[PDB]
């Protein structure tokens, strides 16, 4: 599913995102767009070998099972597989988890180079929320 703007404000928002350790909405949003295009079926391979899944773009090297790591964690448990479904609630409960970790946001290179330091509020302007 690829999602309208607002409409993945009001998800992440109705999912608690809205400021999740401090990061307001519009850096959800932000992180999303430049990593996803807004498209739950977002995958990406890394040069290592691991892929990122969804969204929010999850990396299996760490936080999800893809069969195909090798010597990689699983540290939100789920497959990657379910980080592509149109209901979000499995990248937003792995990016609360991702996000809490100790490096905040920088965890998504789209975000640090992308969003930080931007006027991320813009990306909810208008929305209904
Ligand atoms: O900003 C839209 C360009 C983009 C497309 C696919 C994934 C991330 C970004
Ligand atoms: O108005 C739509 C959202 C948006 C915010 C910031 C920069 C480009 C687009
Ligand atoms: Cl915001
Ligand atoms: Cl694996
Ligand atoms: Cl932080
Ligand atoms: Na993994």
């Amino acid at each position: 599913k690829v999602f309208g703007r607002c409409e993945l404000a009001a998800a992440m928002k109705r999912h608690g995102l809205d400021n999740y350790r401090g990061y307001s909405l519009g850096n959800w949003v932000c992180a999303a767009k430049f990593e996803s295009n807004f498209n739950t079926q977002a995958t990406n391979r890394n040069t290592d070998g691991s892929t990122d899944y969804g969204i929010l773009q999850i990396n299996s090297r760490w936080w999800c099972n893809d069969g195909r790591t090798p010597g990689s964690r699983n540290l939100c448990n789920i497959p990657c597989s379910a980080l592509l479904s149109s209901d979000i609630t499995a990248s937003v409960n792995c990016a609360k988890k991702i996000v809490s970790d100790g490096n905040g946001m920088n965890a998504w290179v789209a975000w640090r180079n992308r969003c930080k330091g931007t006027d991320v509020q813009a990306w909810i302007r208008g929305c209904r929320l």
